[PDB]
């Protein structure tokens, strides 16, 4: 096709190549600030109540905000069995987590569907897009499907039996009264309807609500502290910390939106395996990423992308409990720490070992190791100093909301707090 559309109201995006089955490579950067979000004001409360109905998991008592907790930025507050193990979200059974650490669902409205697109500078394209860390769903709606059937999440047993649930419900009499009495008899149609009223919150203002000091300082020139700024200075210098060259921003845009901390590109930047996974438990499995939607979709030589995650936006990072896809890290300070020093001083990350430790022998050549500041060989002084990490550290804690301030640490190495 001529033209593609990769985010609601965005303006169509001239298509030059099909990718596999169906992913559209396209001429220019995807500008999510282009985007137009108007979702139906009853349509988005239907969302949010869905959202928080913990009728929706087996065993009944889970909702959506049971991992995407609203007074944590919508990112997961850890069972304390979640925090003392694998430092994921548990689901609705003990002992049963997510496969993946799970994201701030703030900003989620920014991540554009699934397609490739080559810069000036590049030798091939590169993918863009797609919601989760392996861009598996390409809309909202589809990510649905996702955790409502899981086994190890929500855990329904089908779509038929869910809509006998709902369908039970006060929740089930409200989507027949829009939607029609269908809606109650058909699994397919009450799984999309579910999926549009979800979109429709999701995509409201209030999950996005650019009210940080960040924020302040890009629209009103509001002033950061000197570490702040110090922090700033490295986050967007190419030979320091080279942040800015995977999580975008604007510092001298006067638009927010123009600051999203990341591309939505994918990367492989190799970070430890955590053991305290399920999965985890047979040595020889490894959660590859991207290579497993590459697979799907008939992507060219899939496994040139295992180990490539989506890169996340770094907003409300500092409010977090664990980092990473696989919540290896439970401070902001050692994440940023292990892009500094991962390739200079990779024992201290791998258990001694002197390479990555939670990808597969055969896949080891996809991890990045030309970027800054994951260019430097072993036994050569790292990109930056542990007083420069300290002030990126300062840095990342100015891209918190304003709600959420009061769960950020101090002490440069601390963990964020459980009121
Ligand atoms: C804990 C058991 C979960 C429940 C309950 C819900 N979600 Fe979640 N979500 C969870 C994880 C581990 C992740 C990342 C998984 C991965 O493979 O990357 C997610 C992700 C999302 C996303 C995508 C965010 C992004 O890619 O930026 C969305 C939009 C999302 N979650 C929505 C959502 C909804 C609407 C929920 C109730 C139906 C729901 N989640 C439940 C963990 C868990
Ligand atoms: C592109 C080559 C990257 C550059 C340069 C930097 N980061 Fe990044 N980051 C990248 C990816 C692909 C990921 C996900 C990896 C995973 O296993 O999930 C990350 C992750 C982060 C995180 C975690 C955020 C969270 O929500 O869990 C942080 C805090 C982070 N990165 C910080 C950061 C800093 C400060 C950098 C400059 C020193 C930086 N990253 C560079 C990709 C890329
Ligand atoms: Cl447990
Ligand atoms: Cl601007
Ligand atoms: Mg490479």
């Amino acid at each position: 096709p001529p033209t593609t559309v990769l985010l609601p109201g965005a303006p169509p995006e001239r298509v030059v190549d099909t990718i596999g089955r169906g992913t559209p490579q396209v001429a220019s950067k995807v500008d999510p600030t282009a985007a137009v979000f108007r979702p139906d004001p009853t349509l988005a409360a239907l969302g949010k109540r869905v959202f928080f109905d913990p009728a929706l998991s087996e065993p009944r008592g889970m909702s959506c905000a049971s991992c995407h907790d609203p007074g944590r930025a919508f990112a997961p507050t850890l069972s304390p069995a979640a925090l003392a193990g694998p430092r994921v979200p548990q689901g609705s059974r003990p002992g049963h987590f997510s496969r993946r650490n799970a994201p701030s669902l703030l900003y989620v409205r920014y991540v554009p569907r699934r397609h490739f697109y080559q810069d000036d500078d590049a030798l091939a394209p590169a993918p863009f897009g797609g919601l989760f860390s392996d861009g598996r769903a390409d809309t909202l709606a589809e990510q649905l499907r996702g955790p409502l059937f899981d086994p190890d999440e929500m855990n329904n047993a089908s779509a038929a039996a869910l809509m006998r649930k709902i369908g039970r419900t006060g929740l089930g009499a409200a989507l027949a009264g829009r939607f029609g009495p269908s809606v109650r008899r058909d699994p397919e149609r009450m799984v999309r309807v579910l999926g549009e009223a979800m979109q429709a919150y999701l995509q409201s203002d209030e999950m996005a609500p650019f009210s940080s000091r960040y924020d302040a300082y890009v629209t009103k020139r509001a002033p950061l502290t000197p570490q702040e700024m110090r922090g700033l200075a490295l986050f967007r210098n190419p030979d320091k910390g080279n942040c800015m060259s995977c999580h975008t921003l604007s510092d001298t845009a006067s638009r927010p939106e123009r600051s999203l901390f990341t591309d939505f590109g994918y990367d492989a930047i190799a970070v430890p395996r955590n053991r305290a996974l399920p999965a985890n438990r047979d040595p020889r499995h490894f959660d590859n990423g991207l290579c497993d939607t590459a697979a799907k979709l008939r992507w060219p030589e899939p496994t040139q992308w295992c180990a490539y995650l989506r890169t996340p936006g770094l907003r409300n990072v500092a409010i977090k409990e664990s980092f990473m896809h696989n919540g290896v890290f439970d401070t902001l300070r050692d994440a940023v720490a292990f892009m500094n020093t991962r390739s200079t001083d990779p024992a201290r990350w791998y258990h001694g070992r002197d390479t990555f430790d939670d990808v597969p022998r055969a896949y080891r050549g996809n991890v990045n190791v030309n970027s800054t500041p994951m260019n430097r060989r072993p036994g050569t002084p790292p990109a930056m100093t542990d007083a420069d990490v300290d002030d990126l550290v300062a840095f990342l804690r100015t891209l918190t909301d304003a709600r959420y301030v009061g769960l950020m640490p101090t002490a440069p190495d601390g963990k964020a707090a459980r009121p």
